[PDB]
C-alpha cells in the first residue's frame, strides 16, 4: 500500500527527470508545467490545453478538413500575441490570407511578417532563420501540406528547428489539411461539428477541438465552441456555457442571470451581454481560468 | 501401450521441467496454468484464452486491422485491472484515445497514467521503468507500428523488459495494426466480419478473436462476439448464448428461458433481461466460467 | 554383354550393402525399400511417393510458397497417423493452425500435442525429446523458416535428431516456406498451378507436387490433386482419373462408368459417386495401388 | 629452316611421347586424337570439340550460370549414349531432375541409374565405384557445388577416380554452376548471351559454349546454339547454318535452297523442313562432320 | 676530379667485367646493352624498355591485378614476333584464351603452339624443351600462379631454364596477377588507372607500365597508353602525344597538325588520321625512336 | 671526490684510446666526434644524431615497417649528397624506385648509379667495389631483407666492406624491414605514428625515429616529423617547433612571430612563411643547430 505508493511516485519520479515533466502523467492529475503560453482566443480550449493557452518555445500542429476553422485559430492566436506586443510571423504556401477578416478576429496586419516561399526546404530554412534570431515571438506556417519539396517542384531540419524554437522560446504552429507527429508537443485535431443558423440562415459553424498530443499538461480533453462568419470564436458564448457549469452564472430554465440580475433570455442575449459589459465579462472569464486551471 | 503411456508422460514431463509447463500440451486438455488474470471484457475471449482472462507478469500482443477492436479490448482489460484497484498506464503513439468512450467502457480516466513518447526507444524505457518499479499492474502500448526508431526520426530492450515484467507480475498488452512474437505468451488476432445494425442502420461489428499463441493454455481457440458504438463489448449478448450451450438457458424457437421462465424473445429481449438482472446474470456467468474454465 | 550385366549388378550390389538399399536406384525400377508409412491423403502422391506414403522413421521435407498446401498435406498426414491410433506433435512457429478446418481434414484436435517454442533451439530440443520418448508416431514442424535463433532473437543438432527418430520409428516433417536437404529421405516440391472454379467462384486450387528426393524409391515422380477451400485433397477426383488411366473405371466421352453402369456425367459427378459410395470407392483404390505400387 | 623446321618437329615429338598427343599442339591443326566419343546434341559444339563429341573414359567439366543450358547438355549427351545401348548414371545433389522434359531431349528415363548421395564424400566413391565396375559407360554429376563435405554437413580422389574411369573408358561429367581444373580433359564455359522469341514471346535462349581446356584436340574453338524451352538444343537451326557456311545449302537473300531446291524462306522455315525430312538432313550433317571433323 | 672520374670509370667497368654490362648503370644513360627485341605493341613501353622492345634469350615478368592489361600485352608480343616470321607458344594454366581478341590483336592463331599442363612441373618442363629445341622464339607463361604443384594437386627448374632459353635465344614471358624476382632481366608493373569513355560509356582503359627491374637497359622508366575493349593497345594515341613531345607534330590548341597541315582537332581525330595514313605514321614513330632510343 | 673524478676520467680516457672516443659516453654530453656528415633532410633527426647528419666511411642501419618512411629518408640523404656534387648508388632489390617522387625529395635521378643484383653475394660484391673505388661517396642499399643467398635462389664480407668504406669515406646505408647489429655506427628505428589530415582528407604521416645505437655521438635519442604524400619530410614544420623551443620564433598562443612580426596562424601557416622566405629560415636553421649541436 504505502510501500506500493513511494515506489510509484518515485518511479514516475525518475521517468520524468530522465525524459521531462511531461513525458508522463496522470490524465486526472490538476497540475500543468509552468510554462508561458500565448491564448488561442477560444476560451474552451485554453482549458483543455490545460496550461491556458499555446507554450511558447514549441512546435503545435493543428490539423482538420478544409474550413474547420485551422487558419481563423491561428488568426487569433496572433492577434493574442500582437496585443501583448509580440513579434508574429505568417509563413504562407495556401495564398489564402484575408486580411480583412484578420483585422476583425484582432490581428495587426500592418506589423505582420510574411513570407511565401518558392519550396520547402526554403519554407523551414526562414522558420529556422526566424528563430535563430530570438526577435520572432510566434511563427504560424501554413500550411504543412502545400510545402512541396524543391526537387519534385523542379526529420533533420526539423531537429534543429525545434532547438532553435526552444532557445529563443519561439511558439511555432503547423497548420495541416512522423517528423511533426514526434516533434510537436500539442497536436490538435479540428473539425465542424454542425452549423449554427440565426432562423433560417447559416452564420457559422459548430467546432471541437481534441488535444490528442499534449506534453504541457494532461491530453485528450476536448473543446467546442462556434465559429461565426466574419467574426471568429464565439468566446462569449463558451463564457455564458462555462458561467453556467461553474455555476457563477445562473440558467432559470431560459433566463440566465448574475449575481442575482438577468443578463439576457436564451444562450444568445446572454452572450451579447457579456459581450456589451467586457470589464464584468473579464471577471467572470477570470473567476473560470482561476477554477479550471 | 501402458509401457508406451509411461513413456510419454515422462517425456512430455521432461520437456515441462526444461522448457515450463505450457511448453508442451494436448490441445484438449482442460487444464491450464495456475495464473492471475485479468477480464478481457469478452466472456467468450476469457473462455478461449484458458485461464479466464489474460495472465499477469506477460507480455500480450493483439493485431489486427484498424477499427477492428483492439483499443476496445485494452480500455476493457483497463477498466476490469482498475475496479480491482490495480493500478495502470497507457503509453501512446497513435494519439486517438477518447475519454469519453473510455469512461463509458468503465475506464478510471483520471487515474489512468499515460505517457505519449518522442521515440520508439524512449517508449519502451518508460514501459520498463514502469515494470520495475513493481507498483503498476497494466501496461497497454498502442501501438507498436506507431514506435518510431529515435535515429529515424533524426530485441535486447524486449528481453529486459520481459525479465522486469514477470519479477514484478506486470501484464503488458502491445497494441499492432519476431522479437514480441517470440516473447509474447498470448497473440490474439483479431477482425471485424461483419455488420450489427437495429433494422437498417449499423450499430455495431461482429467480432472474432483468434487465440494464436498461448502459453499458459491450449492455443487456437476462437471467440465471437459484437463490438457495439458506444458502448463496447456485448458480454450479454455472450452470456445468452453461452447460457444456452451450456444448457443453463433454454431457447424455444425464439423464446429464452431462465429456470422456467422467459426472459425475452430474440436475443436482444434476453440480453436487455440478463443485463437489467445482473445479481441473476453474474450466477449464470459464474456457471459458465465453472463449466468451461 | 552377360559379363557386363553381372559386373553392372554386382557393383550396384556393392555400392547398396555400404551405403544402403536407397543410395542407387533405376528410376524405372518398380521395387520400393520395405518401410512403414502413412498416407499423404493423396492418392496420387502417394502413388508417387513409391512406398504408398511417407516413410516412418525418417526426416521429410516440404516446401514451396505459401498457400501452395504444405499445411493441408501435413494434417491430413497426421488425420491419417491419428485414424491408425498413431500419436502426433505439432511444433508451431508460424502461430496459424485453424482447428476447424483441421477436424475438417480428419485430425482428432484434442489428442494432438503442440507446442509453441520460443526459440530455434528449443524447437529442435523439443523434437529431439519427442524423438527419443518412443512415444510419439509424428512430429510436424511448421515452420523451419519461423524457428529463429536464440541469439538473433536476443547441423549437429540434425544428425542427433536424425538418429533419434531413426531409432524410435518416429516420421519428422518439416514445412518449409543444406542440412535438411542432406539428412532428409524424402523433399516434396508443392505448388499451385491453377484455380479450380465451380462456375464463376473460386473453390479451390490446381495442385502439383514434385518428389525431388526420394531414398525409399525412385525419385522425380510428380503428382497433381486438387485443394478445395475447406475441405482440402480432392481424393476422390484423384480416383476417378487414375481409375480411368488404369482401366478400371470407362469414360465414354462425358459418361463415366464402372463395371458397365454410369457413375457420373462428367468428372464431378463421377468423383461425387465415388464419396457417396466408399466401400466400392475403398476396392477401386486398392486395385489402382496393387498395379501402381 | 629447314634444320629449324625438324628441330621443332623433334622436339614437339619428344613433349608428345613424355606427356601425351594432347599435351602440346598447334591451335590451327585440323588433327584430333583418335578417342571415341559421344555426341553433345549440339552441331556446332561436337564440332568445336574436335572429335566430334566428349571423350569416353576422361573426366568434362561444364560450368556457367543458372539457366545457361548445362542440364540440358548432359541430358542429351545421356540420350546420345543411350540410343547407343550404353549405360547412364546420374549423381545428383540439386534435386531439380524433371523426367518430363528429359524424355523430351530422348533420355530413357526408367533404364537411367540415379543416386542422390548424402554428402560430397559419398558421391565420389559412388562414382568410383560405378568407375570401377567397368559396366557404366556415362555418368554425370549435378553437381560439383552441391556437394557439402560431410564435416561441414554435422584432390586425392580425383587421382584415383580419373584413374578408374580412364581403365574402364567411362566418360563422366562434372556440372558446376584446382583438382578439377586439372584433372578434365575438357571444360566448358557455358552461357545464355539472349532470347529467342517467336514475334513477342520469349521462346528459349541463345547460348555460346566456348572450349576452354581441351586436351584431345586444338582448344580455345566456340559453338553458339539456341536452347527451345521444352524442346532442347535446336540442332537442326545449327546445320542450316553450318550448311550454307559449307555451301552445301544455298541462301539467296531469304530463301534456303538444297540441290537447286527451295527448303524455306527463313532460317525458321528452312530448319523445320530439315527436321521433317530427317534421312536428307542426315546426309548434310554427315557431309559437314566430314569437312570440319 | 680527374682522377676520381678515372678511378669511377675503371670501378664501374670492373663490375661490368665481372657481372655483365646491366649489372650496374647510370638511370639517366642514354645507353642501352645491343640486344635483339620484339615490341610490345606499346611505343611509350618499347622506350621506356629502353632497347625498343622486350630482349630474347631472356626471362620477362609482367604483373598487375586482373584485368589490368597482361595478355593484351603478351598477345601483342606474339603478334609482333610471328609478322618477322618468329614461332611462338603460349603455356596456358588460365584456360581464358580468346582467339577472336587475339585475330585482332594480329595474332596468327592457327600457327600459334599451346599447351595446357596438368600441373606445374610439367609446364616448365615443356617450356625447357621449347627452349632446348632452339626452335621456338617466344614463349608466354599465364599465369604463375595459377601453376599448381603436383604433390598439391594430389629454382632448380628456373636455373636450367634460363640457361637453356639463353642459350637458344629464346625470349619467355611470365604472367603472374625470388626464383622469377631474381632471375627475370625486366619485370613489368602494370595497371588500370581509369577508364577511357567515348562520351558517356566505357570503351577502354587508361593504362600505366612501370619498368621496375630493368637489367638489359635503365630501369624505374614509366609508359602510359589506352587499352581499348576488342581492339588492344591504343598505338596511335601514343604517337600523337610523343610526336608532339618531341615537336615533330604541332598542337595549336586543339587542332594537331604535320609540316604545316592539320591532321585532326582533337586527340582522338589525330589519333583515327595517323592510322588511316600508317605510311606517314612510320616515319614518325621512326624518328620519334631515333630520338629517344 | 677529486681523485675520484680524475680515475674516472683517466679510466674513460683509456678506455677510449683502446677502443675509440665514441666506445663510451654520457648520455648527457654535448660532445659529438669530428665526422663529416651528410643531412637526412629532417632537422629533428640531425639534431637527435647528434653530429647534424649521418657520419662519411661508416655503415648505418635504418629499419621499421613497410611505409614508415626508409626510402623516403635515403632518398633525401642522397639529394643533400648530390646537392654537394657527391656521387651516389642505389644498390636495389625491392625493384620499387619512383623516379618521380625521388626527382620531387630534390635526387638527381639522371647522376644516381642503380645495380639490381642477381643475389646477395653480388649485391655485396657491387658495394666492395664501389667502396674500394674511393669514387663513390654514398650507397644505398634497399632492402637487407631482399638480399636473398645464391644457394637459396638455386659476416667475412661486412668486415671487408665496412674496412673499404672507411678507408674511401664512403658512406653506406642498410634499409632493413648480428653482423650488420654490429658493425653499423648508427642504427636508427622509424615509424609511423599517427596520420597528416588537411581537414578530412590523410596528406601524410606522422614518423618518429629513435637513434637506437650512435657511436658518433650519444645515442637514445629521438625524433618526431611528418612525412607528406608526394613532399617528403615537413623540414619547415620541424623549424616552426624547434624555432619555438630555442625562443627564436614566438607562439602567441595560436599566432607565431619572428622577430616583432607575426608570420603566421597556426603551424600550418607559419611552416609555408618560412619555406616562401627560405633566406630567412636558412638564418633560422642555423641558429637552432648552433645552439642543439
Ligand atoms: N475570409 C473570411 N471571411 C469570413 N469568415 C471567414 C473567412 N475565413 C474563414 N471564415 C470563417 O471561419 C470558418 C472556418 O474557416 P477557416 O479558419 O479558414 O478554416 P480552415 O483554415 O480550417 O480551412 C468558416 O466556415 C467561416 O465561418
Ligand atoms: N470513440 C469511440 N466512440 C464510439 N465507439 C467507438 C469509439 N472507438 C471505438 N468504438 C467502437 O469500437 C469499434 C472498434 O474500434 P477500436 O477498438 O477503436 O478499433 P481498433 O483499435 O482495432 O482500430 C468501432 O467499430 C466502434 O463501434
Ligand atoms: N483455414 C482454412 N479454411 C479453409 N480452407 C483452408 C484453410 N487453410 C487452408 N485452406 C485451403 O488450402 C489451400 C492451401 O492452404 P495451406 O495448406 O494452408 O497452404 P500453405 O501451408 O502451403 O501456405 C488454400 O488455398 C485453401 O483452399
Ligand atoms: N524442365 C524444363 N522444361 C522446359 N524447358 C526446360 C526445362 N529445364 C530447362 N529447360 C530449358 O533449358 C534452358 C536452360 O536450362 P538448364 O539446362 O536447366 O540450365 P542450367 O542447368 O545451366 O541451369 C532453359 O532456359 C529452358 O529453355
Ligand atoms: N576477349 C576480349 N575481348 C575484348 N576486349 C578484351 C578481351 N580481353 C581483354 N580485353 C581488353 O583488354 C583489357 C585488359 O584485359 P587483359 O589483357 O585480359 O587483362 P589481364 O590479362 O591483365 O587480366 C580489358 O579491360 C579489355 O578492354
Ligand atoms: N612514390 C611515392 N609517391 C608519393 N609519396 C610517396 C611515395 N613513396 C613514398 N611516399 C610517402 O612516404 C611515406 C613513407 O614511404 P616510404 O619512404 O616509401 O616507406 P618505406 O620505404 O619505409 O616503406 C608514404 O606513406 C608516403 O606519404
Ligand atoms: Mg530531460
Ligand atoms: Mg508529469
Ligand atoms: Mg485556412
Ligand atoms: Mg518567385
Ligand atoms: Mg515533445
Ligand atoms: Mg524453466
Ligand atoms: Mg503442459
Ligand atoms: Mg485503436
Ligand atoms: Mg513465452
Ligand atoms: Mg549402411
Ligand atoms: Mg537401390
Ligand atoms: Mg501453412
Ligand atoms: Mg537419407
Ligand atoms: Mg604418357
Ligand atoms: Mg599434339
Ligand atoms: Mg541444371
Ligand atoms: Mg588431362
Ligand atoms: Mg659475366
Ligand atoms: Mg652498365
Ligand atoms: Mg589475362
Ligand atoms: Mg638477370
Ligand atoms: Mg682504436
Ligand atoms: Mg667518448
Ligand atoms: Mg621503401
Amino acid at each position: 500500500d504505502e510501500n506500493k505508493q513511494k515506489a510509484l511516485a518515485a518511479a514516475l519520479g525518475q521517468i520524468e527527470k530522465q525524459f521531462g515533466k511531461g513525458s508522463i502523467m496522470r490524465l486526472g492529475e490538476d497540475r500543468s508545467m509552468d510554462v508561458e503560453t500565448i491564448s488561442t482566443g477560444s476560451l474552451s480550449l485554453d482549458i483543455a490545453l490545460g496550461a491556458g493557452g499555446l507554450p511558447m518555445g514549441r512546435i503545435v500542429e493543428i490539423y482538420g478538413p478544409e474550413s474547420s476553422g485551422k487558419t481563423t485559430l491561428t488568426l487569433q492566436v496572433i492577434a493574442a500575441a500582437q496585443r501583448e506586443g509580440k513579434t508574429c510571423a505568417f509563413i504562407d504556401a495556401e495564398h489564402a490570407l484575408d486580411p480583412i477578416y484578420a483585422r476583425k478576429l484582432g490581428v495587426d496586419i500592418d506589423n505582420l511578417l510574411c513570407s511565401q516561399p518558392d519550396t520547402g526546404e526554403q519554407a523551414l530554412e526562414i522558420c529556422d532563420a526566424l528563430a535563430r534570431s530570438g526577435a520572432v515571438d510566434v511563427i504560424v506556417v501554413d500550411s504543412v501540406a502545400a510545402l512541396t519539396p524543391k526537387a519534385e517542384i523542379e526529420s533533420q531540419a526539423m531537429r534543429k528547428l525545434a532547438g532553435n524554437l526552444k532557445q529563443s522560446n519561439t511558439l511555432l504552429i503547423f497548420i495541416n489539411q512522423n517528423a511533426l507527429k514526434f516533434y510537436a508537443s500539442v497536436r490538435l485535431d479540428i473539425r465542424r461539428i454542425g452549423a449554427v443558423k440565426e432562423g433560417e440562415n447559416v452564420v457559422g459553424s459548430e467546432t471541437r477541438v481534441k488535444v490528442v498530443k499534449n506534453k504541457i499538461a494532461a491530453p485528450f480533453k476536448q473543446a467546442e465552441f462556434q465559429i461565426l462568419y466574419g467574426e471568429g470564436i464565439n468566446f462569449y458564448g463558451e463564457l455564458v456555457d462555462l458561467g453556467v457549469k461553474e455555476k457563477l452564472i445562473e440558467k432559470a430554465g431560459a433566463w440566465y442571470s448574475y449575481k442575482g440580475e438577468k443578463i439576457g433570455q436564451g444562450k444568445a442575449n446572454a452572450t451579447a451581454w457579456l459581450k456589451d459589459n467586457p470589464e464584468t465579462a473579464k471577471e467572470i472569464e477570470k473567476k473560470v481560468r482561476e477554477l479550471l486551471l
